[PDB]
């Protein structure tokens, strides 16, 4: 569960600083924050902490983890990024993704996650399967998040709580819609639309409604419902978490 974070370089960590500005206005400007964050999310959700392979280690720039089903569409967003590893080479594509992540959050009003940079890009692309499945429930959550990545029932809901961004899209996953009305807007609104039922256009997946079914998930998403401070938090540390399975482990 520890942590030992190597410190980069006067010139990698200006790197860094720079990169987060150019992503700022990137994400903003093209309206971009939901898939970014989804990209940062499938490069990292991939971890097993068993065998320690996948997790957020560049290995989405391959176009062969871009052919992964799950991850339809982060071809785009690998794109969009490039001209940001162009101006600031020294970055590896598993920091530059990761802090994309990180500025979509921002960027939207979402919570500060804090960012260590120093990820190597790993030449091996996991395999694929490890990211979870929409119509799957509450124990394949736990074998994904759990089993997989070693996050906890807590982060299961908190990260779910990223839906309150974007949208499905036919093309992509084969569902349409968003979960929100303000799929630009970070806050706990992804709660309140899960725990009002299902309604006319709004998506809600099975993954989404096994949290109001377990009663570890369902006390979770009542609270972050009512308390947007703590969903704040308690994403925070998720996320944080998220972007640094398998990285700088003491
Ligand atoms: C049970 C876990 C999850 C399932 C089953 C799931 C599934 C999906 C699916 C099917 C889509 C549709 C993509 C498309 O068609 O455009 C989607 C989009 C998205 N996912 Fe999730 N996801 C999960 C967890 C997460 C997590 C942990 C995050 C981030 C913290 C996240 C963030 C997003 C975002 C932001 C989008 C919107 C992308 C866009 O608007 O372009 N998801 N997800
Ligand atoms: O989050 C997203 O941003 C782009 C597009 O909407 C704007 O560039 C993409 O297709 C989304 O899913
Ligand atoms: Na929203």
């Amino acid at each position: 569960m520890a942590k030992s974070y190597p410190t980069v370089s006067a010139e990698y960590q200006d790197a860094v600083e720079k990169a987060r500005r150019k992503l700022r206005a990137l994400i903003a400007e093209k309206s971009c924050a939901p898939l970014m964050l989804r990209l940062a999310w499938h490069s990292a959700g991939t971890f097993d902490v068993s065998s320690k392979t996948g997790g957020p280690f560049g290995t989405m720039k391959n176009p062969a983890e871009q052919a992964h089903g799950a991850n339809a569409g982060l071809d785009i967003a690998v794109r969009m990024l490039e001209p940001v590893k162009e101006e600031f080479p020294i970055l590896s594509y598993a920091d530059l993704y990761q802090l994309a992540g990180v500025v979509a959050v921002e960027v939207t009003g979402g919570p500060e996650v804090p960012f260590h940079p120093g990820r190597e890009d790993k030449p091996q692309p996991p395999p694929e399967g490890r990211l979870p499945d929409a119509t799957k429930g509450s124990d394949h959550l736990r074998q994904v998040f759990g089993k997989q990545m070693g996050l906890s029932d807590q982060d299961i809901v908190a990260l779910s709580g990223g839906h309150t961004l974007g949208r499905a899209h036919k093309e992509r996953s084969g569902f349409e819609g968003p979960w929100t009305r303000n799929p630009l807007v970070f806050d706990n609104s992804y709660f309140k639309e899960l725990l009002s039922g299902d309604k006319e256009g709004l998506l809600q997946l099975p993954s989404d409604k096994a949290l109001l079914s377990d009663p570890v998930f369902r006390p979770l998403a009542e609270k972050y419902a009512a308390d947007e401070d703590a969903f704040f938090d308690d994403y925070k540390e998720a996320h944080l978490k998220l972007s640094e399975l398998g990285f700088a482990d003491a």
